[PDB]
């Protein structure tokens, strides 16, 4: 029985996709751990596929099983619009995800796009796509057709301006297939192809900038630097005395800033570091992974105060602090163990940002591949049987377009499963919501 095999094919999508896509909206909101720019697009994808599992797929089912459109004529226009609207916001949202990642990976940053521009791009996407899919809403027609003398039956189909003029309906079905399926899958493919080699054959680059008056922080910096070199980093030591602040951090995966503490009844930085601190906003620090060390003397009121001062400025500038600062007491040669320890801890933290990157990059690639393969049938169809215009095999054809349409609807419910399976901070977040309910 074909009607029942499509009964549960369409609703398990509805159910797998409402619960699935409701968890993604929820956890990105309830957990500040999860509020990132990438997850806001991921929740935007989720909100696009929720609009399809609850609005479209429910009324689609009943128009397929019964065969008669039993809802209003307003919905006959709106459900095809709400369906086209979703695939465009999805395609725009995935294309933004791929480019943003590519940009963070060349600038060696943890954010390029701000959390407040990301809301503005999410707006344009719904705005630009609500305009691009309005032909889907206007060129629908509500009227009667009787297959045989069944006394009530009404269908819902597309009607393009001419009585036999097919051209408006194909260029739309060719430009949109072009500008919104092979163009954005072209861009996405290009980005992840570059990103992938990048992530595979990169060497980490470290900048060490210290300020040192009698050589203690300088000795500490040489000691850090010998462990990061032994760890496969390409290390770059610069005395603060010899640099200028503009663009100083650009290109580096890791910046360590070392400074000794000075001053009289107040904290002062080491003297060569003052100009770098006064100009720290021109260095490229937002999104940059940093850490801080310094030499001090626990006799003083604020032991290694300069570290705190720098850590707070870097934090104000929106930099991503990666360890708590290292504060050496006395002669750093007598503290070599504490220093080499610290350096090993910084290295491990960088390995986790790098690993978190690879893991999330490969989940994002699975999402697009499961998107493009699932839309491949329907669009193959759409391209073929919109240059042909001869398909009266509708005992097969209508089934061909539905079973093709069911595949594409799997791109809705699939996304929460990939997150839970292939991303451990999602896995834990879903199970941390099903544990407070
Ligand atoms: C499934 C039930 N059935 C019959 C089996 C439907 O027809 C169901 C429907 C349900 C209830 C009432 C009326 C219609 N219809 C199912 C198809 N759909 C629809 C319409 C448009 C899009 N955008 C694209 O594909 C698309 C995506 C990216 C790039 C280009 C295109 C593109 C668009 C237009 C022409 N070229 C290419 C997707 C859609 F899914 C609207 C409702
Ligand atoms: C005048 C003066 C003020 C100092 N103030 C502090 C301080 O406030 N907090 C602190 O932890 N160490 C303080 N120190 C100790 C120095 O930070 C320490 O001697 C350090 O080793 C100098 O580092 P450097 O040789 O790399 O420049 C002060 C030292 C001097 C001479």
């Amino acid at each position: 029985e074909v009607q029942v095999v499509l009964i549960l094919a369409y609703c398990s999508i509805i159910l797998l996709g409402v619960i699935g896509n409701s968890l993604v909206i929820h956890v990105v909101i309830k957990f500040k751990s999860m509020r990132t720019v990438t997850n806001f697009f991921i929740a935007n994808l989720a909100v696009a596929d929720l609009l399809v599992n609850t609005l479209c797929l429910p009324f689609t089912l009943t128009y397929t099983l019964m065969g008669e459109w039993k809802m209003g004529p307003v919905l006959c226009h709106l459900v095809p619009y709400a369906q086209g609207l979703a695939v465009q916001v999805s395609t725009i949202t995935l294309t933004v995800i791929a480019l943003d990642r590519y940009r963070c990976i060349v600038y060696h940053l943890e954010s390029k796009i701000s959390k407040r521009i990301s809301f503005l791009i999410i707006g344009l996407a719904w705005g630009i796509s609500a305009l691009l899919a309005s032909p889907l809403a206007i060129f629908r027609e509500y009227s009667l057709i009787e297959i045989i003398p069944d006394f009530e039956i009404v269908a819902c189909t597309e009607k393009w301006p001419g009585e036999e003029k097919s051209i408006y309906g194909t260029v739309y079905s060719l430009s949109s297939l072009l500008i919104l399926y092979v163009l954005p899958l072209g861009i996405i493919s290009f980005s992840y192809t570059r990103i992938w080699s990048k992530l595979k054959n990169h060497v980490a680059k470290a900048l060490i900038v210290y300020g040192s008056t009698t050589g203690n922080t300088e000795y500490t910096a040489e000691t850090i630097a010998r462990e990061l070199a032994d760890a496969g980093y390409e290390v770059d030591s610069r005395d603060a005395a010899s640099v200028e602040a503009g663009g100083l951090f650009e290109g580096f995966d890791l910046v360590l800033l070392g400074c000794s503490t000075w001053g009289d009844d107040s904290i002062e930085l080491q003297d060569d570091f003052i100009p770098l601190f006064d100009s720290l906003e021109e260095t490229g620090a937002q999104g940059r992974k940093v850490a801080c060390f310094g030499c001090g003397d626990s006799s003083w009121e604020y032991f290694c105060g300069a570290v705190d001062a720098i850590e707070e400025k870097l934090k104000n500038l929106g930099a991503e602090i990666v360890q708590d600062g290292l504060r050496i007491d006395g002669d750093p040669r007598a503290a070599r163990d504490d220093i080499v320890g610290w350096a090993h801890d910084v290295r491990g933290a960088i390995d986790h940002y790098h690993q978190r990157r690879q893991k999330t990059t490969k989940m994002l690639v699975c999402v697009v591949v499961v998107f493009a393969v699932c839309w491949l049938p329907l669009h193959a169809f759409q391209l073929a049987v919109d240059i042909d215009s001869q398909v009266l095999d509708l005992k097969e054809y209508k089934l061909i377009f539905t079973v093709f349409h069911i595949i594409a609807m799997c791109s809705t419910f699939a996304n929460p499963l990939l997150y839970g399976w292939m991303n451990s901070n999602y896995r834990k977040a879903f199970l941390s919501a099903f544990r407070c309910e």
